[PDB]
């Protein structure tokens, strides 16, 4: 079973938990990779429910189970806070343009 499901891929808690741990390291650090510089500022506009306070940063989550590094992103993110805090999983796939859904 998923614990998070982003249009057909399939996220376990560990998954989420290790993508986390990569994406405030950098952020703690003062450093990005990849071409859209991850982790970056994320701003809740959709207004979806989290639970935990903002500022918040969106980090690449890969279906491979690999933590990000630079390369294609694909269409799912982890969304932290200032305090290592999680604040939800969330996907483009399944919203138009720059836009999110959250992952079920
Ligand atoms: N890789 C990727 N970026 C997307 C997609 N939809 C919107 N974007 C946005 O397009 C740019 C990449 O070319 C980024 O600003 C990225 O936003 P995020 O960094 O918030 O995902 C998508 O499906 N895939
Ligand atoms: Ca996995």
């Amino acid at each position: 079973a998923c614990d998070y499901t982003c249009g057909s891929n399939c996220y376990s808690s560990s998954d989420v938990s290790t993508a986390q741990a990569a994406g405030y390291k950098l952020h703690e650090d003062g450093e990005t990779v990849g071409s859209n510089s991850y982790p970056h500022k994320y701003n809740n506009y959709q207004g979806f429910d989290f639970s935990v306070s903002s500022p918040y940063y969106e980090w690449p989550i890969l279906s491979s189970g690999d933590v990000y590094s630079g390369g294609s992103p694909g269409a799912d993110r982890v969304v932290f806070n200032e305090n290592n805090q999680l604040a939800g999983v969330i996907t483009h796939t399944g919203a138009s343009g720059n836009n999110f859904v959250e992952c079920t």
